[PDB]
This record gives structure tokens, sequence and C-alpha cells, in this order.
């Protein structure tokens, strides 16, 4: 299967549920294939399923107060550096340049596809009820629904920004969340994959 920034995986959970998010941002540790999402999908040991097909497992999951994981990907599996536009094209990924307030971004995910905006404040605290809040959130004006949970930010010059953080589903004006990108890569020793 192919590993791509914006596309769905899908996570089976107890009793044929099946959980859904979207793949933020294909990455190796040394040659171990993988990708970065949101912490809010999923706990170490999710098996993650994309095209139909088990193609590897939660490795590492930090949420709340972050919001970020990344998932061991099986070394037949092909990663694509690159986010999709859901319409037939992608944006390379180039870098990981943190883009300023008012820049231009979208976002890639499986509910609501490839969304634009720009980005409004840094480092904003988001409260999650009784789990507690999520700290260090960038916000931007972009359309988003539930499920593009763990989804590409990338700027159209191809820089990377962040994993989208918002609800699961159940198994400026608009305010909309995501994870910085280059913390994630940090915490978890992670290589953006680019193209
Ligand atoms: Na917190
Ligand atoms: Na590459």
């Amino acid at each position: 299967a192919t590993v791509q920034g914006g596309i769905e995986y899908r996570m089976p959970l107890p009793d044929g549920r099946v959980g859904l998010c979207s793949v933020g941002f294909p990455v190796t540790k040394g040659t171990i294939k993988g990708f970065a999402t949101a912490g809010h999908c999923a706990k170490a040991g999710q098996s993650v399923q994309i095209s139909g097909v088990n193609v590897g497992t939660f490795t590492a999951s930090h949420f709340p107060n972050t919001d970020r994981a990344w998932v061991t990907i099986g070394a037949a599996h092909t990663l694509l550096g690159s986010v999709t536009n859901y319409t037939g094209g992608s944006v390379a990924v180039k870098g990981s340049t943190e883009a300023a307030i008012g820049a231009a971004v979208c976002r890639s995910g499986r509910t609501t596809q490839y969304k634009c905006g720009t980005i409004t404040a840094k480092n904003v605290t988001v409260n999650y009820g009784t789990l507690g809040t999520v700290s260090g959130l960038t916000r931007a004006n972009n359309c988003t629904g539930r499920g593009d949970s763990g989804g590409s930010w990338i700027t159209a010059a191809g820089q990377a920004q962040g994993l989208t953080s918002g609800g699961n589903l159940p198994a400026s004006q608009r305010q909309t969340y995501f994870e910085r990108i280059n913390p994630v890569l940090s915490q978890y020793g992670l290589a953006l994959v680019t193209s």
C-alpha cells in the first residue's frame, strides 16, 4: 500500500468498530518507515490499515497536553513525500520551515479533503473537558471536520506545518487547530520524507 500525507487510515477497534483518522507526514526513523499523526487518534499498539490492508502499528502517542503520535509502517509499503489534495494532485514535502501568523496554509484529511486558510494565532490552549487540555497549538481559519484529525498542514511551497488537532469520529473567525510538526519530529526522532 501507499502512505501519503492527508489520506485516510482505519483502526480496528473492539467489537467490530473502526476508528478513522488522517495521515500527517510520512517519516523515516533510520530505515524504519512511518508516519506522524495525532495522539488523540490512538495509543501505542493500535493496528493501522490503509487501502484495506494492514500497514502498521502505532509506536508512540502523547495526548493530551500535546497531540502527537507516530505509526511504524511495514517495509513492503511505499512512502510518498507529499500531501494529497484529494483531486489527483499533491504538494511535495520540501522541509519544515514554520510559517508565520497570516501565512497561507492548506490541510488535508479524510472528512473535508483539502481545505485552505491562514494562520491566526500560536501557542493556544484547547480545552478537552474531562481529558484536560492541549497546549501550544497553532490556530487557523481552515475548514475542518471530525476525522480530519492527524492530517497534514502544509504550505503550497511544500513546508510542513503540523497535524490536525481536533475531535474524533464516534465509532479570523473559524477556529481550527494543529500540532506543530517540528516538536513532533524532534520528540520521536523522525525525518520527513521529501520529494
Ligand atoms: Na494540559
Ligand atoms: Na524522498
